RNA sequence: GUUCGCGAAGUAACCCUUCGUGGACAUUUGGUCAAUUUGAAACAAUACAGAGAUGAUCAGCAGUUCCCCUGCAUAAGGAUGAACCGUUUUACAAAGAGAUUU
């Protein structure tokens, strides 16, 4: 039988639906920090993500 | 080199030369910069796509940015010039209940 409840359960379920030297440590670290120093270029604002790149350079 | 002397020598006679000699005049340019590759413009060609809020096709104005280009520009353009679309955990406590230990 058909309802909207039971569209929109279908449209839920179908939408749902390697560092070995040190070279290789440092590309994932320029890239992240890529990442991250945009994002905060960008917005200057937002600490979680002062946060989480403090984090990032901790781990 | 010029000029004022001061001596000698040639003719001298008060001039004119050769020569020595004291003074005067005139007195510090240029480089931030060496002459083809190795101290720094850049585009363009072959190949792929064929422009944002869309169900489709479009008008735009902004904003933030350690991106700028054309412009005389504080005007206006550059796809609304473009990038923006991701990753997301702790100022962490109170009352009650069920088992372990003392
Ligand atoms: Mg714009
Ligand atoms: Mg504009």
């Amino acid at each position: 039988h058909v309802s909207a409840e039971q569209i929109l359960r279908d449209v839920y379920k179908k939408g749902q639906k390697d560092i070995l030297d040190l070279e290789e440590l440092r590309e994932y670290q320029r890239r992240k920090r890529t990442e991250y120093e945009g994002y905060l270029k960008r917005n200057r604002l937002d600490m979680g993500q002062w946060i989480r790149y403090a984090q990032f350079e901790i781990e």
